[PDB]
């Protein structure tokens, strides 16, 4: 996890080009001899600031922008200072994207806005509001299809809605954004995801709907529409489904407002390597060539490079692209931000699943996106603790099935790490009789630090013939307590 001198090591997410990127990288160990890795980690959004505090994790993380301001903010990346000749090839509004209280601090690679995808030989005519989907749906099921499907579970790709009658995230006030002025509880908000959940409510889709079901769906040719961005065309390509790609359906005549993504890389503060990056992208990546490669692997979008995006906006696909941008809005890079995409992730989840009503649910959205930090901070890291720990389960239930003749007390033989940026100390005790517990003691901002978050196990008993269950407990505050932990009792 501690970074090498004299090697590259690249986070980009799964759903990028990386082959394309790891190709920009063996042409890098070649004119210089300097290696280089590119890894797609789960959740590596998550994992940089969490392996980056204690300067570990990669020289080059790629994300979105919109992150990237916590991420400065929390110490974490390098300034990037480009000379003015640099800066001419990128659009300025792409800079923009990258800057953060008047410092640039990541590189911009691409601009990133979803549209509607659609199976032109399924449905030629694609409707031009969402108000005609009930009625088209209905028609696609009768022949064992359906009209749209598309990942319910990240609220990335159910904002453009949202947004459309006039939900905002952060009131943009006297020059700054308010953190204070959310607008995921308004009307307009109200009715964008009132929409969605009567589309669920009547079988038009389905709360479950992930991004691989939705892809797999669509390119197989079992459903006409679904919303994706650039990324995504390639697996289609490579799929018998003849599709095109077009401006988003419109909401009480109001067009769809995507929240609009500039994929930026940027340089961790910790690394020995900042003018090896500094040059891999500025030489490499950020050239024809470079970005030519990544773009074939998985298209990019509209590229920041002034030189390629001339070709890159011929493209129809492109120019629907960059028309469903400009109905939308360049996201904000503040720290907020992932409070704000948290508080709407599970305001669309609980309301579509039918945990609580739309009200209910984006009036709670409203109070989580406007926390005080350190609420979203404590939220955060207790989250993250139990991560650190959850994967210890399934690995003591292999033991346990084979039996024990000893209390298993390696952590390391759970698949566990002894501690982690969130866990002080992770123990265990993986009893005979299977009662067992795995342990987090929590590190991190006063209001849980030295509090314990862990999975209990109870005892299977051999006499009544009953396997024990594992229960979340923690002593942390209920109100900072994840999903499905409970607090302890004796
Ligand atoms: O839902 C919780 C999720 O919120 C935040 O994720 C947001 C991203 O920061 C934001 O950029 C956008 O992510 C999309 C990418 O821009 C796009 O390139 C492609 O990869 O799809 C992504 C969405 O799946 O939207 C998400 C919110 O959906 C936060 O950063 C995450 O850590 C958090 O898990």
């Amino acid at each position: 996890m501690k970074i090498e001198e004299g090697k590259l090591v690249i986070w980009i997410n799964g759903d990028k080009g990386y082959n394309g990127l790891a190709e920009v990288g063996k042409k890098f160990e070649k004119d210089t001899g300097i290696k280089v890795t590119v890894e797609h980690p789960d959740k590596l959004e998550e994992k940089f600031p969490q392996v980056a505090a204690t300067g570990d994790g990669p020289d080059i993380i790629f994300w979105a922008h919109d992150r990237f301001g916590g991420y400065a903010q929390s110490g974490l990346l390098a300034e990037i200072t480009p000379a003015a000749a640099f800066q001419d090839k990128l659009y300025p509004f792409t800079w923009d994207a990258v800057r953060y209280n008047g410092k640039l601090i990541a590189y911009p690679i691409a601009v990133e806005a979803l549209s509607l995808i659609y199976n032109k030989d399924l449905l030629p005519n694609p409707p031009k509001t969402w108000e005609e989907i009930p009625a088209l749906d209905k028609e696609l099921k009768a022949k064992g299809k359906s009209a749209l499907m598309f990942n319910l579970q990240e609220p990335y790709f159910t904002w453009p809605l949202i947004a459309a009658d006039g939900g905002y995230a952060f009131k943009y006030a006297a020059g700054k954004y308010d953190i204070k002025d959310v607008g995921v509880d308004n009307a307009g908000a109200k009715a964008g995801l009132t929409f969605l959940v009567d589309l669920i409510k009547n079988k038009h889709m389905n709360a479950d709907t992930d991004y691989s079901i939705a892809e797999a769906a669509f390119n197989k040719g079992e459903t006409a529409m679904t919303i994706n961005g650039p990324w995504a065309w390639s697996n289609i390509d490579t799929s018998a489904v003849n599709y095109g790609v077009t401006v988003l359906p419109t909401f009480k005549g109001q067009p769809s407002k995507p929240f609009v993504g500039v994929l930026s890389a940027g340089i961790n503060a910790a690394s020995p390597n900042k003018e090896l990056a500094k040059e891999f992208l500025e030489n490499y990546l950020l050239t024809d060539e470079g970005l030519e490669a990544v773009n074939k692997d998985k298209p990019l979008g509209a590229v920041a490079l002034k030189s390629y995006e001339e070709e890159l906006a011929k493209d129809p696909r492109i120019a629907a692209t960059m028309e469903n941008a400009q109905k939308g809005e360049i996201m904000p890079n503040i720290p907020q931000m992932s409070a704000f995409w948290y508080a709407v992730r599970t305001a669309v989840i609980n309301a579509a699943s039918g945990r609580q009503t739309v009200d209910a649910a984006l009036a709670a959205a409203q109070t989580n996106a406007a926390a005080a930090y350190q609420n979203y901070i404590a939220k955060s890291q207790v989250s993250t603790g139990l991560a650190d720990i959850t994967a210890g389960k399934t690995n003591a239930e292999t033991k346990l099935a084979e039996g024990l003749t000893a209390a298993l007390t390696d952590v390391e033989a759970l698949g566990l790490q002894k501690s982690t940026n969130a866990c002080s100390t992770i123990t265990t005790s993986i009893g005979t009789n299977g009662a067992s517990n795995i342990t987090c003691t929590l590190k991190g901002t006063s209001q849980i630090n030295s509090k314990k978050i862990e999975w209990i196990r109870d005892a299977d008993n051999a006499t009544n013939g009953t396997t024990g269950a594992w229960r979340c407990k923690t002593d942390v505050a209920e109100n900072l307590r994840p999903k499905s932990c409970g607090a302890s009792g004796s």
